[PDB]
């Protein structure tokens, strides 16, 4: 019952400072443009201890399956090969990605009827808001 309030299909409704976040991460111009246009659906499901997060869009489709606290490999939408760990901290899903001596953290929180996603790279934070589809 760990992630019950996250489970479902969520559609992106707003984004703020994603371009800057992507620049900070090292994403090149053309990928920033196309990725920034996308309005992904985020599909979250749980089966036993395994959480699956799918992102489906016109740009890319991604899928991760993981157990909380257990590191895994992920290829991101912008093609970084990262080592990821996702944990729950006070009801927030905290996703850290490590690659090339760098790190980024992505936090997913339920707030009212939205799922709010904060992505931080160094001093740059982006906020993406999703609503139920
Ligand atoms: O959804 C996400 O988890 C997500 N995380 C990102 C990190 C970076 Cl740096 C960039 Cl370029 C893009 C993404 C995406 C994304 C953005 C648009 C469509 C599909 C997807 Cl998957």
């Amino acid at each position: 019952h760990m992630c019950d309030a996250f489970v479902g299909t969520w559609k992106l409704v707003s984004s703020e400072n994603f371009d800057d976040y992507m620049k900070e991460v090292g994403v090149g111009f053309a990928t920033r443009k196309v990725a920034g246009m996308a309005k992904p659906n985020m599909i979250i499901s749980v089966n036993g201890d395994v959480i699956t997060i799918k992102s489906e869009s016109t740009f890319k489709n991604t899928e991760i399956s993981f157990i909380l606290g257990q590191e895994f490999d992920e290829v991101t939408a912008d093609d970084r090969k990262v080592k990821s760990t996702i944990t729950l901290d006070g009801g927030v899903l905290v996703h850290v990605q490590k690659w090339d001596g760098k790190s980024t953290t992505i936090k997913r929180k339920r707030e009212d009827d939205k799922l709010v996603v904060e992505c931080v790279m160094k001093g740059v934070t982006s906020t993406r808001v999703y609503e139920r589809a």
